């Protein structure tokens, strides 16, 4: 029975290992205890195993990350494959391509992952039939797989999450199975001795929200680990949740225990010996007192008991983040000066709180902020959380960015978050100019969904011009085709073609005309100068050649 | 109308102005965007210009100096938005440029670091890319002049 | 900040955290004098708050946004101000909106002796690009009602 399943868990598979260990859970304790944790041992260490590079950078010998999505009649989609990267993953095309649907379909999938962790025998999301089966499909059903990686010993997950339409009588059936297993054993190591386990997230486009500063009813403790996982696919990122968090962290650096010991105990010592006599007329009061002293003095226990990093070194490791990605912030804090513990942010000069910030300069730090956050609750066991594995769903990582910062949101994010598989969409040149052609999964503009890869572009995006993407990538002209006056650079190379060379009436007036419209110190009227010399430069050889020889 | 390219991809941007102010002839459209794209449609005198090094404290809030009507999206993005059309926190950006300051520092011909970085920019960028192609017009344009100053300073004694 | 806003399009541009988006909403509060006024006899606009529209740095402890409108050549300048003091002062500023008041009035009167074509104000802020639900569809206002093309034209979305 188990003769086989011991070479296959010492050949480095955890699965099998994980089977004997939970076959001698059960078992008789003391004489069997030592094979079910040396084979414990084993998986925390498969789960664990890991070295810094010459780099400084952690990096764990099993990575987790989707490898392979495939859609069938899903939405707009018939069957469409996309080879996913290790690192970072591009998803580019028009509007309504499919490519807000991709990574719908991915966090459909991984909830599976984050329900499981969280609960023996969850349910996550599942497939929608009011939208998400493909109109005018005849098979009248829709189904995404995902085949995950997990290191050597997981080479595939295969997920697949089908559903029926709304009266077609069908009983599809999603296959988790091998989801269950995977979540499965992160929970059971994390709850016997606890591990670094992996976030997921997706930051869909409405997380373009209004910052409501209070909003405080958020029913759930902010301090719990499995506290990472709660609405993290959803859309926005909870950065309520983040800032109820930093203030927590800030009165944690010594003044909430004080208040949860100290002022509490007080107050019932003075009602104890107030009441020396009895008399509840002035008893009622104290065991509110004492009840609120209890209820406070539990939700420190395990804050205390269930610590490894200090709460003031997630507070340092979550500042990092913040004005290492986010560009314009360079220092941020809370303040108890006013007594409702606002936190403030240093833009280029002035100090502004949260409220007062921009709109692109608080969503993005939103999702960094949140981000940062569920990694340094669910990555405990690390001189960096931040080097932690996951995957991360951003769409349109462009969103309310000038110019100037796309050039390095990549840049920013791929460099403190080192181990999260980036799947990513965007609809700008600046930032696909920031990326490796690999990392590219564009679809192309005759497309009607019956295409079945997703194929990187035929030029390097990754050191290009703005000009060349924007027109072999995009296919986009860099003149607009509506304007008249963008065109007629074009005009002059056709009335100097036909001509010889010289400038006729025509061509006279229509640089008077790009010379009033454009100015004098101009690229067109430079270029229209330079192609009036070249073409008086070939007829000036045309006549030398002409002299010289007949 | 706050960031009108909001969601649209650069192909919707250079046409969402024209529509709606074709549809809408009378209504007086006050706009902010992020886009050299959408730049590119309208007029250099409608369009008021926040300096990059200002404090708030300007008393005037101004054209640029570009007819941005017509022009190149690049040339918007360098000139008005003060925006490099390629990326400086990337490497291989300045590889080029590397290149050729390698050739002036040798004597305009190719040797052995020069050569390998050439070949790297070849199998980085590709055939037909022009980089590549603005590379081989730096190596013919240099080594040819290197055998004109020759011809010349033979003379020259 | 000084703005000589053009008649039919006009592109405000910057980086992030220059105002473009705090120029907006102070001509939205702006128009929501005259939105207001058109709809109710005595009615009142939205005013600035004192938490935000406040400069950190202010020595005075009040702003002011005055806007200047044009009416034709009969009514050339139509001036609005609207101000407000900080919290915590003794010293109380008030808005001069008694032109907008005016027009908004007049355009009133005129529509309710004789129908006439009124203007239409809008804002469309980044507070769009909210999830559609078809179910939501209980509201007050009677939609086909003409003054109902009003109903929360400003404030974002
Ligand atoms: N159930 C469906 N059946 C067929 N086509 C669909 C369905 N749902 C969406 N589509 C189509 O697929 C696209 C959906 O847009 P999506 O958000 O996926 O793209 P985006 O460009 O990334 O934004 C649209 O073109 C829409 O017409
Ligand atoms: N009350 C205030 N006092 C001082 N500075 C402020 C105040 N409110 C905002 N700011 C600053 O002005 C900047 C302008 O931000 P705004 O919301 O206008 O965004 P934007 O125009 O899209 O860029 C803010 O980023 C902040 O630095």
């Amino acid at each position: 029975m188990t003769k086989q399943y011991e070479r296959k868990a010492k050949g480095g598979n955890l699965l099998s290992a994980f089977e004997l260990y939970q076959r001698n859970s059960d078992k008789a304790p003391g004489l069997g205890e030592m094979l079910v944790g040396e084979w414990f041992e084993m998986c925390r260490d498969y789960i664990q195993d890991g070295h810094v590079d010459e780099s400084g950078i952690f990096r764990p010998d099993n990575a987790f990350y989707l490898r392979r999505l495939t859609l069938k009649d899903f939405r707009r989609f018939s069957l469409l494959e996309i080879k996913l990267e290790e690192d970072l993953t591009v998803i580019i095309g028009n509007n309504g391509k499919g490519k807000t649907s991709i990574l719908y379909a991915i966090a459909k999938t991984l909830s599976w992952f984050v329900a499981n962790i969280l609960k023996e025998g969850g349910s996550g999301q599942r497939l929608s039939e009011m939208t998400d089966i493909k109109n005018d499909a005849e098979d009248r059903y829709s189904d995404v797989s995902s085949t995950f990686f997990f290191g050597k010993g997981l080479k595939s997950v295969p997920i697949r999450l089908s559903r029926s339409a709304l009266g077609t009588a069908e009983r599809r059936d999603s296959e988790v199975k091998p989801a269950k297993d995977l979540a499965d054993i992160w929970r059971v190591i994390n709850e016997v001795n606890t591990i670094n386990l992996p976030t997921f997230a997706l930051y869909n486009v409405e997380r373009s929200q209004p910052f409501n500063r209070n909003i405080k009813d958020n029913t759930g403790r902010r301090e719990e680990r499995f506290d990472a996982y709660s609405q993290t696919l959803g859309g926005a990122g909870r950065f309520d949740h983040f800032v109820e968090w930093y203030i927590y962290l800030h009165k944690r650096t010594v003044s909430d225990i004080s208040s949860s010991i100290k002022e509490l105990e007080q107050q019932v010592n003075d009602l104890q010996r107030t009441v020396d006599g009895g008399m509840v007329s002035v008893k009622s009061l104290l065991e509110q007192m004492k009840f609120k002293l209890s209820e406070a003095i539990e939700r420190n226990d395990a804050a205390v008991s269930s610590r490894v990093l200090t709460e003031s070194v997630q507070k340092s490791i979550v500042e990092k983040a913040i004005c290492s990605v986010v560009p314009s912030i360079s220092n941020i804090w809370v303040e108890m000066i006013t007594g409702s513990d606002l936190v403030k942010v240093t833009n280029d000069g002035h100090d502004v709180t949260i409220d007062q910030l921009s709109d692109g300069l608080r969503v993005f730090l939103s999702l960094v902020a949140d981000l940062a956050r569920r990694m340094v609750m669910l990555n405990p066991l690390l001189e960096n959380p931040l080097e932690g594995r996951g995957i991360v769903l951003i769409d349109q990582i462009e969103l309310h960015l000038h110019p100037k910062w796309q050039q390095e949101v990549i840049l920013n994010l791929r460099s403190a978050f080192p181990n999260i598989q980036f799947i990513i969409t965007t609809h700008s040149p600046i930032v696909l100019s920031t990326i490796e052609k690999r990392c590219i999964r564009e679809f192309e503009p005759n497309d009607d969904g019956d295409q079945s890869f997703l194929d990187s572009p035929d030029m390097q995006t990754k050191g290009s011009e703005n000009a060349q993407i924007l027109e072999q990538v995009m296919n986009v002209h860099s003149t607009p085709p509506g304007i008249a006056e963008s065109h007629w650079l074009g005009n002059f190379e056709l009335l100097l073609l036909d001509n010889s060379g010289e400038l006729d009436n025509h061509s006279q007036v229509l640089y008077d005309q790009i010379k009033a419209h454009f100015g004098i110190d101009s690229i067109e009227l430079k270029k229209a100068d330079s192609l009036i010399r070249i073409n008086k430069m070939k007829n000036k050889l045309n006549k030398i050649r002409a002299e010289k020889g007949k």
